[PDB]
């Protein structure tokens, strides 16, 4: 367990943490604007932008395809 391995572990935790935040931010309902419009106002990294956009797009499809067995 080198120092390299411990830092790579922390770095991966940071990225996963960022993605998780950006995703659920995009997953929030926003009826006024499209996902592309909302993500255009994000000045953060491309990692955050992709997480935001994908979750925003997917969240919208899930909300429109919700049913009851």
């Amino acid at each position: 367990s080198t120092l390299q391995k411990k830092i790579e572990e922390i770095a991966a935790k940071y990225k996963h943490s960022v993605v998780k935040k950006c995703c659920y931010d995009g997953a929030r309902v926003n009826n006024d604007e499209t996902c592309e419009q909302r993500a255009a106002r994000i000045s953060l990294g491309p990692r955050c932008i992709k997480a935001f956009t994908e979750c925003c797009v997917v969240a919208s499809q899930l909300r429109a395809n919700i049913s009851f067995k």
